[PDB]
């Protein structure tokens, strides 16, 4: 009665999740015709079934967004009982506030409901208030505990968590609480606010895109006395020259999760990727079986 | 082209067909609204309108052609941006409506994408739509906001009329396009014939000038096979025409190597600069759409057009 | 738990369907007061029940449409679990496109959802895109296979399927595919496009209303060499002089289905009526039990 | 009657009450919008507006009287047609609101048809409504679009005042109409009395001129029984009045054979040409509705009226 | 699987109802911060549960309305299966018609649905057409039978039911039918229409607010020949000087129900309070178990 | 103040902040719309607009401050009243947005009240909103109707600039307010420092004039503790400021007894007349909001402001 489908964004994450929960991915067909149009065909009856769709809205966001919406349409029209969306990475999440700009994080939310979505399971939205962009139920999972565990196990002396900017202090502090460490912040107006002399710095962000911000912060820490610099994020967008910039940086090791598929192309030298696979598989089971999802936060 | 005199009419162009959009604006007499549609390295689209449009009637010109998904998204984001900046109205001029084909795959559990698009456009905040030659006229019923549907057949007809042709027969490429072939046949007082690919011909095409008409020419497999079977059955000559030149895949090579004397299309879809069609004529829908926007904005009768 | 109700359009079809699935029709009351107003009263508790309403929106369409909407309102307000509409004939289906006309096929759809409908089961809509007029689930049944079977069993030599016009070629061809026959079409601008000399013609349409189109086509076929003319449609609207025109025509036999009740009044001489009763009863069971409805098309 | 001077005000009439609709248009000073509401042989209604109304404020005059289902449908289809032809506004003037009776059948699992209608009208696309003497004033709450509710009592009162009557008592036909009898009693500074059919009389009606008032007179069973019991209890005389003359079934014969001296009604519902009431007076709501449409269109105070 | 919560309006009624149906009230938290804002926190997982909320929208109506809406929001966002609202007293019910006034009874209804309500159970709405203000299911319970039983048991000779005004005649008559008594009405334009000489009068209304209307009617009855005056209503709003006015009136006994909590403050001397507790507990069970609720009216 | 000359602009005040509302109206040049918001003995709110506003653009000024529930309700009822009286637009000017705090209680199963409010306002019938210093800028995303968000920081900055201060450091009271401290630091070309209460200080505050900035000062526990720890760590002096003076509970006594040299706030929330702050300065948002309403009404650029 529970059917899980995967689309093109992150097929491997979807498979890992399916193996853990114990189902074969649903029979669907995702064709792209020669003129660029996409067509999904549900290759099996899903009438009366609770359907889960696993899709990160990563590069190319607009293709991933449309195939997800078109698939929801096909399931709604094929009489699915529920259409539950599992989103490891929420694209356009940085477009969450307005000078004559759209609020794309909100537009997508409205689009998703319009298409027929029942509920959403999300992981580390750029802003916690993005939950409020929905009127359908949404269960928000956090990735900070996963990154925090890995660092807690590295036997690092003298650490200070560093927020790459003014908007990342809250996140920095959740990590500094978990690790019992002080916080410093970069104030590119690029000044270092806080004590980092001799300390092992851990730069943290939710998303690492072009990596300009992170590598620059890293270089600044090192020439201001930091013993060493580590860097982590939940979502590895890593577009453009991101990878190169990181390989040449002073960043000892970069730690990311697998919410976004890694560039087949470019390789990161000092890197560690943690899986959110178990977290999502478990959240899917509890949502479907109506157990407590919040048991997952404490 | 500044000459319009209603500073309250704004026209924006997205990336699908900037040339057509420029032509329309020029004809109307106004400069393209100022905005920037950029794509960050991660493929996300960013839009920021560069002049206040608060209280203005805005017109967005976008064909949802290859790649349809990107063009739909920038269109939706553009509308969200104008809605939030307090535009008075957000009018959508769609020269080509992507996903309008409902039969593409002959399957069971399919989506009805042309309907999903309509719902999405309305949700984004569209006030109305101006469309041209929708694949099926009942797509108008997919909207609950006003939609004005323009016909491209008169333009094509007027062109063929000017060629002074003898013994013509309008040919429908398949079963679904007989109504459309009939409209051209009426404009040209010519009989019709249809290709029954199951590849037979219903009608007398012998020693006549055949004109193949379809709404869309995509891979060109259908139209070229229909042109060849036409000639080899005695048609003296074959012209082909359509409103929307999708021309994907091998379309061009197929056309260049076929017996089609001349292919006639409109500029509702931007042509591939890459490859050239040899025997080709392109008619413009710029004046037709420009006239439509003016009558809609000023509240004049547009049915008069079409 | 499954309750089936019938309204005034086609009580006999409703009864046949109820007998096949194995239920007594629900206890409802359809009163028309002296001033013309209608009042439905559900004569039994249907709280928590999945309710099916059988109604063709045939002559008078506006009365049939309103009693259906008022009944949906009473069931919604009486806490029905689901309100499933079974529509053998969809009136106003020819009003599916716009010069300053409404798109009544779309208006009705919106009205139906507004009133509280859960889903729809339809049979041979004038246009397949009318399915897209709904946002609630709709399962579209075809009648061509039923008419096609009957002709396949008549031992007719030399046949050609004839589309009475430009808009009926697709339908004609589905019948010509099933019967392995060529197609011809009438081009009233009234010319016959295609070879019909000595052939047995079968004129096909979805709806036969005043029958002017069909009888004229039939007369034209016969004076252009056709050995004989048969005629069929799924929906027998047959209004005005329809019947007389058919009785005097050259039409050997007219074949229709029972999606619309036959005029108690006027009688057709050479005629055959096939029942969609089994098709709908079966579609109702599969929808309710969540089996595959598409198994019914192949 | 061309004299209005705001070519932007359009008024349409459907089939329920063309005479009333003509009177209103005449008074306003405009010609009835051009359209054709035809019914094909199969009973389907076809509408096609014969002049552009794009950008115009349209007023539709339709009472949903016998047969209510047909009149509702043509009204809904008319609105869909105007919405899709780009009307600026679609204003509904309903002289008589069908299905406004909620108690007709005393059952359990009933529909609330007056609410369903409101939802349907809004869904079709109505901008606002102008109504007259709704059976229950809270039906105004059934709408989420603006609704202006006009009262017919002043017109009736003004008529009775002009008769110079002595010793009058306003009689409520039943328990639900006491508030309405009270309003007339206020206009005429007269006391009230009520018929408690369980058929007793609460109040002193002895040797007085009784005036029975109701909102609707349908089969006339209630009003005639109430008039007879009135006379036989000593009332010197009995007048009867209402806003809406539904007059279905035996209504007329019952009235003609009753003791009602004179029945007074308005023209909110078209009268049966077939049968004649003998002692009868019909007051017009044409001027009242015409004045309402003008103030709504020009944005003037209409509460001033009512 | 059935969880019942109570908010601040009438905690005792909620408890009585919970005891009868056989559940402990749900674990929720209703905090009012120092600046006046309210925060509800569901202290237990209610995922997949049918939740009932017991709240009268009595003084202060706006606080009671908001805490109810905020609670519905928290349950909707915490994935409740259904959110069923039980409303013993419906505030703003007198704002049911429009000169440039709002129709607050309708606004609240729209607000309730917007917040996420599934259905409503109501008791004696000011106007029966207020049921039509909703599009979600609503089951309307009557209190007249409860007041009527109590009077039927008092051995009162010569009774006449009295409507305090023009709008209360229908209600008066339902009570006069149950008791086989004649009706009289007060016509404050303050005249007494009907025979009350020597009779025992029972003044009836739905709501007794400031009690000016009722006490004045009572005084008028007594100086016009009435042997004695009784007074009843379903909803005891009793605000301002209500209580004092009643204690000094000629009203022999005032009978009310417990749909609204009684002023802790002021005491009524000759009074009787009947409980709607059993009625609501029973309606809750039948709604939840899908039995017939209308069995409760006859 | 009658001088505006667009009889079509109406401005109403509810009970949250009548003084601010009066100031705005005065500046604009119009008299407060006429209405009565009364509360019957039972606490129900009654509203009845005393002049026709049919066709007028109406502006409602209401802060949803203590008690937020009453103020929200009168606001919602006011909108229902204007919608039903046929106002053309219903524009909401919210100087202070109650329930904008999402972290107040650190629990699991919570409501998102700021979102519920937005949905309710839209449902009531709001056309648009004008807000000032929302607690989180993404609350703008909670609305699907246009919302113009004004910033109070420039006003505060301009005041501090006029004091001619030396060696200043802008201090963020907590982790969530670093972006806001940064904006003031930009206006004053000053570095920033943050209080890491887990109560340590990140940044050099030694011998400097510290300026604490927050959006809201409620019980004042956070700001006063942050001011004290500042001084005892060597800050030469401490100023404190915020846009919204909620000042609930012991706020005032705490401030009066702290080391804050001067507390600066705006008049977005009505101050308690009861208790006085000793070292205090109140800047007005009346001119800022008045300018915003005019540009919105006349369709001028308001981003120019903020």
């Amino acid at each position: 009665n529970l059917k899980i489908f995967s689309l093109n964004s992150n097929p491997e994450l979807a498979k890992e999740i399916a193996d853990i929960v114990g189902v074969q991915l649903g029979k669907c067909s995702v064709t792209r015709f020669s003129d660029g149009e996409v067509q999904i065909n549900i290759e099996e009856s899903i009438r009366g079934c609770d359907c889960y769709i696993i899709q990160s809205t990563s590069d190319p966001v607009n293709e991933h967004i449309m195939e997800l919406l078109i698939m929801v349409d096909a399931l709604k029209r094929a009489s699915a009982k529920t259409i539950n969306i599992v989103i490891p990475y929420y694209g356009y999440a940085r477009q969450d506030r307005k000078s004559r700009e759209p609020i794309t994080a909100k537009l997508f939310a409205n689009l998703l409901e319009t298409a027929g979505a029942t509920r959403v399971i999300a992981l580390d939205l750029h802003a916690p208030q993005i939950q409020g962009f929905f009127d359908i139920p949404i269960d928000h999972l956090m990735g900070v505990p996963i990154l925090g565990e890995y660092f807690e196990g590295k036997n690092l002396e003298d650490i200070v968590i560093v927020s790459p900017d003014h908007g990342g202090v809250t996140r920095a502090r959740k990590l500094a609480d978990r690790l019992k460490a002080p916080i410093a912040i970069i104030d590119k107006r690029m000044n270092i606010v806080g004590n980092i002399e001799g300390k092992t710095a851990i730069l943290i962000d939710d998303i690492i895109d072009t990596a300009g911000t992170i590598t620059l912060a890293a270089n600044a820490l090192v020439e201001n006395g930091a013993k060493e610099v580590y860097a982590c994020c939940t979502h590895p967008v890593l577009s453009g020259p991101a990878v190169e910039r990181i390989n040449n940086s002073t960043i000892k090791e970069l730690v990311v999760t697998n919410s976004i598929k890694l560039p087949e192309e470019k390789k990161i030298e000092r890197f560690k990727q943690l899986s959110v696979g178990p977290l999502l598989a478990e959240a899917i089971i509890r949502v479907h079986e109506q157990q407590s999802v919040s048991y997952l936060f404490s």
